[PDB]
């Protein structure tokens, strides 16, 4: 329940726009833990399972390479319903529709460069953090905040 | 019209996190006056009262006991609509629905660490100022901002 | 396409209030390009002419007395869809009813005083900046941002 | 003993200038704990005792004067050094001396405007809490944060 | 004297990062009023003149190819003391030794990418501005706050 | 050289109090690029191993036990003079002693809850790096920015 997880993955755009720091505040603020970080360049392998889904649309391959252009902070957060948060925070597919106060919305313009990616459900996010992280990666005795947890 | 008043409260999960300031200075930015201020550990007694109308729901008692388990700072902001807007600012029942940009949407993800609490309408504003402060605890000739007020 | 191009102001009330900066740099972090900018004191007629299509409205009169009472910062920001992103970065036309995270939601509660102002449609664009900036003040090869136009 | 405590006080000015909220957040991020906070309009008689240390002073009447001329929160905050951090943390007398990073130096010009007031040592901090705050408007349970102090 | 004014200018690199608003915020937080902004290429003539204080430089030619590389937004506060002041909240010459909380300090780490440029003296302020604006492209009534000036 | 590096990690309690995004956007700013990050629960030989040079020290131990009781965020900043900027933009030793603007003057109190550690030098830089990270961590092309260098 409240042990929830869900992978975040800070784009190439937006690492070379410096908003790493920024959007990883955002999520701390929330009250969501993070259990596994790191930077790395994505390979076209790791490109092309994290978005699998999307194989046979035209502007897949236009993706991988984008998402394999330079490094990208992943991240796991922890916590009640994160999943569907984490994305109500990122705001929508198309930046411009995205609303203020989420990270789309403030920084973004071009759903080519939405500046973050994020599980859509906690069947996608179990498979993404499962492909992105391997098991001593990851935090495991995580002790609920009182302050944030009844 | 313009003097209308609403009560606000940052809960003790919300003091014992650091949020006063940062949750102050979002009705300030906003434009509402603060005419009465304080902190200090809810008594029983205001804690049912403050929520009676939840005296006979199941969580009533989990409510109270949170309530009165740490400090408070009450607050009463004055100007125009500023219940409704208030509780916009806030944002709904559920942290993890309320929007980006929302104090509870930024900051919670339990219902039972809200933050912040705050008056529903006129009437339980009225209400509730009358109940957390004395009336020679509230600012009296407040003049409208020029800047704010037309 | 990603060219296009809104006109910005801030209000009077919103120079006095100093939030000429924080304004600019919300529009910087969304990724749209400043092209035009200086501060001024509106004349009567680009007061009217500006909201021409408000001249027959009771409240007209009191606007323009208002636009033209102090300094106002005239913006030109590029980019794509710029013109109802920018609106929707600004809220709405009351600012009680402009969500938190908008411009006009986190400051604003007067209709009055609302802050700021912004083309409704790339046809008012067009005219507001070409009524508040000659041709020779406006940026003219601007090249998209790697980072924010695939 | 990271129970010390010193007094904090946002002049008329500061208030007016809604800056309340920032300034209570700062102390709140360093780790200092609020034990104390009210809003009030100070008395002669309290202004006078506040600053009777420099009753020989040509500008004396004048900052009486300005004290009492508007709203005013008082603060009380209690960790270790909390008297010399805050007043590191306030600047110095002279606020176009003051360092950027200093709530005086970030938002100050004026002796006279000076934002923000406090206790200069223990001593005159022991006395100035017992003057503007009586002992049950005070935090009892002094609770230490593990990830603060050690 | 309230009145004393100082040229601020944001360097090509400043703008290209998008720190004008970040600037401009600053020094409106301090209490300094914009009386004069704009934004526009700068000229040989222009920048030859700015700094030809320097005319004896292995790196003038350098700075003035620079400074009319790209778009600069320059900018005229007035307040006390403004032009020492605006100094110090500026930094150094050296970014790397500039200061945490001011703007070199924050943001730079170049001597040639110092992001604003400032007046040094009340004498080269009068220059710069002169130079840089036209009356009447400037403020006229200057009037002081309140809360800001005693 | 723009290619020094030097190694920032913050401490359990930094992660505790959510302070990662803050400071990691911090360096962003400055225009210091991320070269190495990862979240991990220190080892005993490593923390020895990092603080070895005070083996002999009555809070050895201590801080050792300190280091390895939660998880921390290991990093690896690249710029000019990144290493003494780094340590500029941290503070001094006693959190209490640094300056405003500073990250241990603006979030910590106890020398022992430091919130991050910083290499002292490239030569201790070079070390704790190659503890740390492995090169395959570590970024390759080091890609320097226009706007930042140059
Ligand atoms: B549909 P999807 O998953 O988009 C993934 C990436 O596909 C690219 N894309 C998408 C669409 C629909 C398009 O028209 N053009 C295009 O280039 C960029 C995407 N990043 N996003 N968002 O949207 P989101 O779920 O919001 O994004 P992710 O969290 O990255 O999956
Ligand atoms: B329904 P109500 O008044 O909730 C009051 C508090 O009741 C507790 N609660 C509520 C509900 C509905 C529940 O399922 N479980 C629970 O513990 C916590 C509340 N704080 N809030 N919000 O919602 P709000 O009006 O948003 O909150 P307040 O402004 O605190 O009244
Ligand atoms: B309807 P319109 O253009 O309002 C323009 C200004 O008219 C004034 N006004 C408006 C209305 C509808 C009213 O009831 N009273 C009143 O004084 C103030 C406006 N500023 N705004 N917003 O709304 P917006 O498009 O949101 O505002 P602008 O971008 O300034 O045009
Ligand atoms: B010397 P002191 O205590 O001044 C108190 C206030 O008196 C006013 N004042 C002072 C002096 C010395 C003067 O020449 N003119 C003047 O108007 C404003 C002060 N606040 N400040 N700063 O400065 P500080 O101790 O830094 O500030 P406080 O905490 O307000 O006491
Ligand atoms: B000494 P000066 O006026 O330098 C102006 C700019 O010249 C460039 N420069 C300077 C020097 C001395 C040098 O060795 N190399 C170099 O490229 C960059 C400058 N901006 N800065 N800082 O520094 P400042 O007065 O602090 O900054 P400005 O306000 O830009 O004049
Ligand atoms: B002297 P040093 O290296 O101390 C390292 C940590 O050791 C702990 N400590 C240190 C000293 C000297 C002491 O008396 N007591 C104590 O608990 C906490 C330290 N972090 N700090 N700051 O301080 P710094 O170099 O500023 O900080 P680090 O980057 O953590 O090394
Ligand atoms: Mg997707
Ligand atoms: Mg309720
Ligand atoms: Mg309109
Ligand atoms: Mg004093
Ligand atoms: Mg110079
Ligand atoms: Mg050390």
């Amino acid at each position: 329940v409240n042990k929830e997880r869900t992978f975040l993955a800070v784009k190439p755009d937006g690492v070379a726009r410096g908003l790493v720091g920024e959007i990883i505040a955002r999520y701390e603020k929330k009250g969501f833990v993070l259990v596994g970080l790191k930077q790395l360049v994505p390979t076209k392998d790791l490109a092309e399972s994290h978005y699998a889904e999307h194989k046979e649309r035209p502007w897949f391959g236009g993706l991988v390479s984008f998402i394999t252009s330079g490094p990208v902070v992943a991240m796991v957060f922890e916590g009640k319903g994160v999943v569907a948060s984490a994305r109500l925070m990122i705001g929508v597919t198309n930046p411009l529709a995205s609303a203020p106060g989420s990270i789309r919305g403030d920084f973004g313009v071009d759903v080519g460069r939405s500046i973050i990616g994020g599980s859509d459900s906690v069947e996608s996010a179990n498979r993404e953090i499962a492909l992105w992280f391997k098991p001593e990666e990851l935090l495991t005795e995580v002790k609920p905040n009182p302050n944030l947890y009844e």
